[PDB]
């Protein structure tokens, strides 16, 4: 039993080197975790190659500073978790269409 977060937060660990304990769901894993953008790179390209996914930094990163977004938006662990989980169900095409399409 791990959801998405769970991986997530292995990776972290792994990488950043976060302990696991101090790992909330609604944790910021820039503002909280204290994970610069950068360091945030290799969490995401960890989780991209684990999940078989493609996550959008560079576009969800763009959006957060060009106020499109709020940095909680994709940067809270839980939401984040729930992008990836996103990108896993476009991974498989879905059955309903993604957005409409």
């Amino acid at each position: 039993m791990t959801s998405t977060f769970d991986r997530v937060a292995t990776i972290i660990a792994e990488t950043c080197d976060i302990p696991r304990e101090t790992i909330t769901p609604e944790s910021h894993a820039i503002d909280d975790l204290g994970i610069d953008s950068l360091d945030f790179l290799d969490i995401a390209f960890a989780i991209d190659k684990a999940f078989g996914i493609k996550l959008p930094l560079e576009k969800w990163t763009q959006e957060v500073n060009d106020g499109k977004a709020t940095t909680e938006q994709y940067f809270v662990l839980k939401n984040l978790a729930a992008r990836i989980d996103e990108l896993v169900a476009a991974k498989g095409a879905l059955e309903h269409h993604h957005h409409h399409h």
